[PDB]
């Protein structure tokens, strides 16, 4: 599958990213739409993240997912690595919310529900994401959530990662919580203007609810930020908490 530049029409800036920029592009000879992640090989030597990306590649042959952006292909040259991606053409998560400022409860528990069937695809397949947050997530063509990595700011680390203990699948869960809390409220549970201070909140587990939350909504997201993993729901039972099952379309 031996690709080169000459191969795709760049077009319209799509915005800044991890160690470079993301560009639309249509390939010249099927005229395939797709982005184009330029990563600048500088930047990924010198932060040492050779290791993640040859992950990423590896996971991406084998896993795929509704929810979660396809990696196509990828190439070099001497300066920088190209990655060929799913173009998800309605655009970043972040935008949505900044726009809206936050999401009713049934574009929520969608959302949730879509992200579920993700983490839950991932999970059995041994991989724990560690990296969901709005910045992270992209939107297809009928407004479906895709998650832009396979992964591995404090705002969305639960304890256990934040002081460096033991961490499993449940982690996963936590960030859940933590989105579904974003979601509704338009900022995350932890937030805070010092890292120090996020980390003592995430630590003892301390948010509160505006009075607009639900009881519903409540109830799953006590459920997910709790301090101890084990105490974290199944993601089945997620996807069949009553709040979930009410609100949802998906
Ligand atoms: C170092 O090893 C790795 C490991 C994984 C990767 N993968 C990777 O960089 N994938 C990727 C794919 C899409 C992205 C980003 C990152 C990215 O850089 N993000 C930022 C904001 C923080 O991680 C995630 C966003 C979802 C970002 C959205 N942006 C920049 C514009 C955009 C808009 C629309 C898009 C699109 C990209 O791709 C398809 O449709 O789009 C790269 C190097």
């Amino acid at each position: 599958r031996q690709w080169a530049l000459e191969d795709f029409e760049i077009g319209r800036p799509l915005g800044k990213g991890k160690f470079g920029n993301v560009y639309l592009a249509r390939e010249k000879q099927s005229k395939f739409i797709l982005a184009l992640k330029v990563l600048f090989k500088a930047q990924l030597e010198k932060a040492g993240v050779e290791h993640q990306l040859r992950r990423e590649v590896e996971i991406q042959s084998h896993l795929r997912h509704p929810n979660i952006l396809r990696l196509y292909g990828y190439f070099h040259d001497a300066t920088r690595v190209y990655l060929i991606l799913e173009y998800a053409p309605l655009g970043t998560v972040y935008r949505e919310l900044q726009k809206l400022s936050k999401f009713d409860e049934q574009r929520t528990a969608t959302y949730i529900t879509e992200l579920a069937n993700a983490l839950s695809y991932c999970h059995s397949k041994r991989v724990i994401h560690r990296d969901i947050k709005p910045e992270n997530l992209l939107l297809g063509s009928a407004g479906e959530l895709k998650i832009a990595d396979f992964g591995w700011t404090l705002d969305y680390l639960p304890p256990e990662m934040i002081e460096g203990r033991m961490h499993d699948e449940k982690v996963d869960l936590w960030s859940l919580g933590v989105l579904c809390y974003e979601f509704l409220v338009g900022k995350p549970p932890f937030e805070a203007n010092t890292y120090q201070e996020t980390y003592k909140r995430i630590s003892r587990v301390e948010f509160t609810f505006p009075d607009f939350v639900t009881e519903g909504a409540r109830d799953l997201i006590s459920r997910l930020l709790k301090h101890n993993p084990s105490q974290r729901p199944m993601l089945r039972e997620v996807l069949e908490h009553p709040w979930i099952t009410a609100n949802s379309s998906k």
